[PDB]
């Protein structure tokens, strides 16, 4: 998984169950 995605709102707001 990309942790990044978490510091990226458009991948933390599809990954917000993991973030």
């Amino acid at each position: 998984f990309n942790w990044r995605c978490c510091l990226i709102p458009a991948c933390r707001r599809n990954h917000k169950k993991f973030c």
